[PDB]
């Protein structure tokens, strides 16, 4: 569980993300796909992309990045009180999209990496630790629903 101070650090950088949601989403999905290529193959929309330049040039990738970060921001702003928000996401990601929890770990690492690059003065160590706790909590709670569902 995060303290109020930790949530403050998390949401302070997140409000910066929300000034350029689409650029952050591109950098995060691209980072994810390069670092962990098994993740790209889970996307029928994107698995044709074979180079970073192709990924950067894909408007549909940019659109999905906005979808992802918009959903994550709504979760983070609930400061842990996010049950309602996680129910449909776990259901589709476990049962329809078939995404392992490890791949949620991979996108968490991509998020943290991109935040560090784009917002270093608001993403020093205290903030990094706070954000990692928030994304761990996100994973802990999705994993409990994956377990309910036998995934
Ligand atoms: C921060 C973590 C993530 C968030 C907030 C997120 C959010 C979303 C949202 C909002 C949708 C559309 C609604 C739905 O189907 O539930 C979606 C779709 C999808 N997600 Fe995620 N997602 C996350 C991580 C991942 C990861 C790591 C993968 C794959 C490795 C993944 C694969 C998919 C797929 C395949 C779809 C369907 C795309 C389509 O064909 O339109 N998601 N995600």
């Amino acid at each position: 569980v995060l303290s109020e101070g930790e949530w403050q650090l998390v949401l302070h950088v997140w409000a910066k993300v929300e000034a350029d949601v689409a650029g952050h989403g591109q950098d995060i999905l691209i980072r994810l796909f390069k670092s962990h290529p098994e993740t790209l193959e889970k996307f029928d929309r994107f698995k044709h992309l074979k180079t970073e330049a192709e990924m950067k040039a894909s408007e549909d990738l940019k659109k999905h990045g906005v979808t992802v970060l918009t959903a994550l921001g709504a979760i983070l702003k609930k400061k842990g009180h996010h049950e309602a928000e996680l129910k449909p996401l776990a259901q589709s990601h476990a049962t329809k999209h078939k995404i392992p929890i490890k791949y949620l770990e991979f996108i968490s690492e991509a998020i943290i990496h991109v935040l560090h690059s784009r917002h270093p003065g608001d993403f020093g160590a205290d903030a990094q630790g706070a954000m990692n706790k928030a994304l761990e909590l996100f994973r802990k709670d999705i994993a409990a629903k994956y377990k309910e569902l036998g995934y």
